[PDB]
C-alpha cells in the first residue's frame, strides 16, 4: 500500500473501460487494465515461443512481463516490451491462447503477483472484475459499475463492429442474458450518462483523497 489504487470492477460491458481511461487521463495517473494482462501473456509467449501449455516456462514470463498501458484521448495503447500490440491483441487466436495460459494455479498467481506491482506514485487506476476484492483489497477507494441489459448489449455490439463483425442487437441482448467488494461505491451506467459516472466517480475519489 501507501500509494493509492482505485479500483473498478463490473460485468462485461458495463463501461468500466471507458471510465478508467477518463480516470486514467484525467488524475495522470498508472493504468492497469487486467482483462488485457492475460492475452499480454498469451502474446509474450508466442513471441518468445514459450510454450503455452507448460505451466513451468509461463511462470518465469508472467512475473517478468514487460507491459504498460497508456490512455491517449481515450485510445488505450498496450506496450509489450516497447512496442503497441493494442492490435495483436483483440484476435481470436491470442484470446484462445490466452484461454489455455489462464487455466494453471501457478501462472494465475504469478501474474496476481505481476498486478499488485503496478501500484506506484503517483496512484494506479485498476479495473477488471475482482480487483476491489482480491488483488487490492484494501483499496481506498473501490467502485463496482452497474449497467442493463441492453447498455452492455450496445456496447458489445459497437465492440465487435469495430473488429468488422455487425451483429443484431436482438441476438447480442440474448448473447448476455463479480461480487461487489463491501466498501464498494456502487454506481449505475444507465440510471446515469456515462459522462455523468465520470464526473461522480472523479468527485467520490476526490473527496476520499484529496479536497479542502
Amino acid at each position: 500500500a501507501i500509494a493509492p489504487v482505485i479500483t473498478i470492477d463490473g460485468p462485461s460491458g458495463a463501461g468500466k473501460g471507458t471510465l478508467c481511461k477518463a480516470m486514467a487521463e484525467a488524475l495522470q495517473w498508472h493504468l492497469l487494465d487486467s482483462g488485457a494482462i492475460y492475452r499480454v501473456l498469451a502474446l509474450a509467449a508466442l513471441h518468445h515461443h514459450v510454450d503455452v501449455a507448460s505451466e513451468d516456462a509461463l511462470v518465469p514470463l508472467a512475473s517478468h512481463l514487460d507491459v504498460r498501458f497508456v490512455s491517449t484521448n481515450g485510445n488505450l495503447e498496450v506496450i509489450l516490451e516497447g512496442e503497441d500490440v493494442s492490435g495483436e491483441i483483440r484476435t481470436q487466436e491470442v484470446a484462445n491462447a490466452a484461454s489455455q495460459v489462464a487455466a494453471f494455479p501457478r501462472v494465475r498467481e504469478a501474474l496476481l503477483r505481476r498486478q499488485r506491482a503496478f501500484r506506484e506514485l503517483p496512484g494506479l487506476i485498476a479495473d477488471g472484475r475482482d480487483m476491489g476484492t482480491v488483488v487490492f483489497p484494501d483499496a481506498p477507494v473501490k467502485i463496482f459499475l452497474d449497467a442493463s441489459s441492453e447498455e452492455r448489449a450496445h456496447r458489445r455490439m459497437l465492440q465487435l463492429q469495430e473488429k468488422g463483425f455487425s451483429v443484431n442487437f436482438e441476438r447480442l441482448l440474448a448473447e448476455i442474458k463479480l461480487v461487489p467488494a463491501a466498501d464498494a461505491l456502487v454506481l449505475d451506467s444507465t440510471t446515469l450518462s456515462i459522462e455523468q459516472v465520470i464526473e461522480k466517480a472523479l468527485q467520490y475519489a476526490r473527496q476520499k483523497l484529496a479536497l479542502a
